[PDB]
């Protein structure tokens, strides 16, 4: 159990004309995915990228981002995964930081900026190079790192091909996989939920639908004419999606929700709708969702982010005690899809990690059937008179009020600490203590309001 | 390295699914749950423990199931014994395996395998009162679970990570979902049945299980819970086809074991309606290790179809490999790959080969890549050398009466032949040698004052080396 035969290649001999990709006017099949992913291997290795090396990827969501992905692992390339929306600084660092030898980008990003820290090549450009044919790395090792993507100084996570493969079959298990399945994604493939859908296509043999950008009319389309069951969201996108239908589309069986708790109206909306929304709890570290709740327990267990997938565990401590339901503590997780360690980062791994756990910096609660209930993060904590006070939950019911449109709570010195609001159209402190003292215990009242332009 | 145990963490997750249905009553995964970790904690009570290895003979029925589960959660071996095994077969097993106790009912003798085995009555056992434990809540991936032996009998160790990685992968091959139901209706002691209840905690899918396959029970059956998978052998199937006109409109893949199938039984299938997935695997890959959809299965005769996922499949002879077409020995490699045969180190040693596992059998891949299984005996060589063959010329010899041939190292063919009158080595050579493409010619002749053949009269080639005597110099 060290080595398994390349997803893509194996992918490839055994249902070669299924479809892998479609991505504006094309689709590309698993046979054309293979052979595009070992030219394009066959062009780095004439640009002297060998095994070993690392190479960074910049790259907007197109077809060549998934042949220079899958190229990489067919030259025992670590791949880095890029965030398009940092600085160039921000990028620079994790240049340096990852130990990359390469950064694959294209002319849409400005490219003499990486040039002296990296060889910089454009995959168009690259894509019209002759090349020697090679022999491709045709195993993958599976503790050995597939990618490196960083948390947001930011960490360098480091994915195993056995954390991708492991986080792709429990989520199979939870959801359940046919023929018929077809995944869309619109958000950016340098994030773990963008991603982890090119994983989950060469193993189960899963074409993915791939947009650019979301655009609501662009992605119903593309649902009804590509015969799409599943799709990733963040809540605005859900939001638009509920408001350009009238019912969910026929063909859709499950909505991976990212990016924390629904909030009952738009939950209440997705049930009268037909919407099927799965919610979730993971992060960069667990190499996507490490929990998720299925849409019939959407009501009852408001707030939740379900149970742990297949194979991996959850647990809450406190001062290294494990809690009772109900107890509040830190998050910890375990499975076979959680990373091994951070890239260079001694002192990190040693805090993070307890006897095979990962903290997760995370605080919450079980309660009596196992469900996750996720608070705040540990850093953000405010105590109050021996209090916890978790600014998120405080911000979160302000945003609820009709106008707020944003808030932010920061601990206040007081003789320990009080919780201050700092936040569409007028509203007096009276009307908002009211609002708060309805959903929140005294002590995580705001003391004091403050209007803010931003 | 470990996972939650499957049974543990597949009743924290969804309890009230229905893991089984058995004679119409339904078990749920809390209840199969809870009546596992209670058998764990009375078979604890019979001083059963941790590192022990306890045999189960046993029909199909809901506490067969109970007894597997409850060896996984004491961390106990489990050897799965053959019900229509004899008295002698199961005494060996029993006492190759290390077995220190028999798990069975009333329906056995167990007094017959007490000088070998603390017995223990599961029916009787399941009434007692005995005090909690706390169960094993990991399995470990390189851990052995189950004991399975061949067809001496070699016992297979079946790790945990091979029973997960094959379920998996048929998962990924098959396709899973909430509505799938699999009835079992063959035994739970070979890996077919032993595999569904892997498969059940896993994917979290109910299954039907049968004491044993009755046509219209298991029709009824089928309809009466909507059963959409069926596992299957030929015989089984054919009875089906017998009864119906169509097959029974829920069913979406019948999985038949036992390697390609004949050519009528499949037509009358498609004509039937019947989805027939054709595969080839064994005790040692702990369940198929290739498949065939149905909509080849007329066109791709002989065929059992393409590699499983994380699964890998090459033909051989002599360390080279094989192009489409060309026959050679079929080898198996990936996760639910046996770890090795129990205390059996020659069977090792002659099995695998560079990590790869020889299955014993001959095939050829077609340009495609499917896998073909040939219906044997021949050695390599580094050609073809039908021992009949050369045995046949030989025979032909005025002063020969009998011959058989058998590979050996020097790879060569040897012969051990029945004289009716003295003959030379030379002359037997050269008469061999006008006869014979020249790798086919004997290289030491043996003369034998008889041959060894089983009750059908077949020649027993394997046993002619140990027999060798009179060598012709
Ligand atoms: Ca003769």
């Amino acid at each position: 159990l060290t080595e398994q035969p390349n997803w893509l290649m194996q992918r490839a001999q055994l249902t070669p004309e299924r479809i892998a990709l479609i991505y504006e006017d094309q689709t590309v099949t698993f046979a054309e995915l293979f052979a595009a992913s070992k030219r394009m291997a066959e062009q780095l290795a004439a640009h002297s990228v060998r095994k070993g090396d690392t190479a960074a990827i910049l790259l907007q969501n197109r077809a060549e981002m998934v042949y220079a992905v899958h190229a990489c692992f067919l030259l025992g390339v670590k791949a880095v995964l890029l965030n398009t929306k940092l600085s160039t600084h921000e990028r620079l660092f994790q240049l340096e930081d990852s130990g990359s030898g390469f950064l694959l980008t294209d002319s849409s990003f400005e490219k003499k900026e990486y040039e002296h820290i990296v060889q910089t090549i454009d995959v168009d450009e690259l894509m019209k190079e002759a090349a020697e044919e090679i022999e491709i790395e045709a195993y993958m090792q599976m503790d050995a790192t597939a990618t490196l993507m960083y948390t947001s100084k930011p960490k360098g996570v480091q994915q195993t091909f056995g954390n991708h493969y492991f986080s792709a079959v429990s989520s199979a298990l939870n959801l359940g996989i046919t023929e018929q399945d077809r995944w869309l994604i619109a958000l950016p493939l340098f994030h773990i939920s963008g991603l982890s859908a090119l994983f989950k296509s060469v193993i189960y043999g899963m074409t993915v639908v791939l947009h650019q950008r979301f655009s609501v009319s662009d992605v119903l389309h593309s649902i009804n004419r590509h015969e799409v069951t599943m799709i990733s969201a963040v809540q605005t996108m859900l939001a638009s999606l509920l408001e350009e239908t009238n019912r969910c589309p026929e063909s859709i069986r499950c909505i991976l929700l990212g990016g924390g708790p629904a909030p009952l109206p738009l939950l209440e909306e997705c049930r009268e709708k037909g919407f099927p929304v799965f919610q979730s709890y993971g992060m960069t570290e667990t190499c996507s969702q490490i929990v998720t709740l299925s849409p019939e327990f959407s009501m009852e267990k408001l707030g939740s982010a379900g149970k742990p997938l297949f194979s991996c565990e959850i647990k809450i401590e406190r001062d290294g005690q494990v809690c009772e339901p109900y107890e509040h503590g830190e998050i910890m997780v375990k499975g076979p899809n959680v990373m091994k360690s951070y890239f260079n980062r001694e002192s990190a791994n040693e805090a993070s990690f307890q006897n095979g756990w990962l903290k997760t910096g995370d605080l919450g609660y079980l309660d009596n059937e196992g469900f996750l209930y996720v608070l705040d993060r540990r850093s953000d904590l405010i105590i109050s008179g021996g209090e916890n006070i978790y600014p998120a939950e405080v911000e979160s019911v302000l945003l609820s009020h009709p106008a707020a449109e944003a808030g932010v709570s920061g601990a206040e010195d007081k003789k320990g600490k009080v919780p201050h609001a700092y936040l569409h159209k007028p509203v007096s402190a009276g009307e908002l203590t009211d609002y708060c003292k309805e959903r929140l215990a005294k002590y995580k009242i705001p003391a004091k309001f403050f209007v803010l332009d931003r």
